[PDB]
C-alpha cells in the first residue's frame, strides 16, 4: 500500500477530483491526498 506508506487516504469515486487524485496504487479502485485539509 503505497498511499497507507505515504500516510495519505482513500476517498471513493465522486468525492476526489482530478487534481487531487495521487499517480498511485495504494487502494482498491482509486486513491486521493489529505494534504488540502492541511492547507
Amino acid at each position: 500500500n503505497e498511499c497507507v506508506s505515504k500516510g495519505f487516504g482513500c476517498l471513493p469515486q465522486s468525492d476526489c477530483p482530478q487534481e487531487a487524485r495521487l499517480s498511485y496504487g495504494g487502494c482498491s479502485t482509486v486513491c486521493c491526498d489529505l494534504s488540502k485539509l492541511t492547507g
